[PDB]
């Protein structure tokens, strides 16, 4: 049962129709929200008071969990929590989701040290993505991203695609429906690659992610490519700084990223809800040590601004009934 008024409550379980994803009465839906930093890294700031200020303050319809693969921490390394403890932690975010009625994206984040080709992770990756959609099949408000950026030369579409075919049949043998959004080459930028073999399962997404002092028209256009072919494309992380995290904020190229989005309905998730010092944080530093989760940064301002306008999505009704 979730919760009256919540995004969740207002659109059920989301499917993918053509380029778009839409809601249970299958009406067109943008979600807006926010991405963790590293779980390991931040755990103080991913409670249920921080997601309740989350939801109730800044208006989020969607939360991610970006769950590093590798680096300090990471899922593979035994280093934080053993693997199965790392699930438990997972499942206890999910039905914190849940209980606020949002969305919420669990995110296979692979990056670096070797992890940018997917397949090197499948040792880990096919058994996590079998608990996952096993243990949470019945969960209506989960997203599963199974692999954040593919990167490196050597990492083409091909490869990408072949770490899909592997992973997504572990996943739908347990959950038929749910979506699942897939990872391009590049740091999730060659979407129109994609574009030219798609997959051919139901139900899927492609990731682009853009930070707006890095990437402007052309990463656009690539992605019109991939829309223009038929593709769903889902903004699943973005930022208002270049893409290391740091340094300038550039606010103005952003704007014209949300003009474009808001155009063609593109859900898009922030990077990060963390009060790390670097200026892609949207929280000041300290703020989960004063556990004041509106104590935003000057990139928080500008995307909790954002998140203030008007629901990108229309009720399915029935409000006399619970959902």
């Amino acid at each position: 049962t979730y919760p009256e008024g919540s995004p969740v409550y207002h659109n059920g379980k989301l499917s993918v129709q053509g380029t778009q994803m839409v809601s249970e009465c299958g009406k067109p839906v943008q979600l807006r929200g926010m991405s963790s930093h590293g779980l390991a890294w931040f755990p103080k700031c991913y409670t249920e008071a921080s997601l309740t200020a989350l939801v109730k303050d800044w208006n989020i319809d969607i939360f991610r969990l970006a769950i590093y693969t590798h680096e300090w921490g990471g899922y593979t390394t035994n280093q934080w929590k053993s693997k199965d403890d790392y699930n438990a932690y997972i499942d206890n975010m999910v039905d914190i989701c849940a209980k606020l009625g949002i969305y919420c994206i669990i995110d296979w984040h692979v990056l670096n040290d070797g992890s940018g080709d997917p397949n090197y992770t499948l040792d880990d990756a096919i058994p996590f993505w079998d608990y996952m959609s096993a243990k949470h099949k019945d969960d209506k408000h989960v997203l599963y991203e199974i692999c954040n950026e593919p990167n490196g030369f050597d990492v083409k579409w091909a490869d990408v695609k072949e770490y899909a075919e592997a992973v997504i049949p572990v996943i739908r043998k347990n959950d038929p429906d749910k979506i699942i959004i897939c990872g391009t080459p590049t740091w999730s930028q060659d979407v129109d690659l994609a574009a030219q073999d798609p997959l051919s399962y139901d139900n899927v997404m492609y990731t682009l992610h853009f930070y707006s002092g890095t990437h402007t028209q052309y990463l656009r256009d690539k992605a019109q490519v991939a829309i223009n072919k038929g593709l769903a494309l889902f903004v699943t992380e973005f930022g208002t700084t270049q893409a290391s995290g740091d340094g300038g904020v550039y606010f103005d190229e952003c704007n014209t990223w949300m003009d474009w989005m808001d155009a063609r309905k593109i859900s898009w998730v922030n990077w990060s809800f963390a009060d790390k010092p670097e200026s892609s944080a949207a929280l000041k530093p300290g703020a989960s040590n004063s556990g004041d989760w509106n104590m935003v940064s000057e990139s928080g301002q500008y995307i909790k601004r954002k998140l203030s306008q008007p629901k990108s999505y229309e009720s399915c009704g029935g409000h006399h009934h619970h959902h």
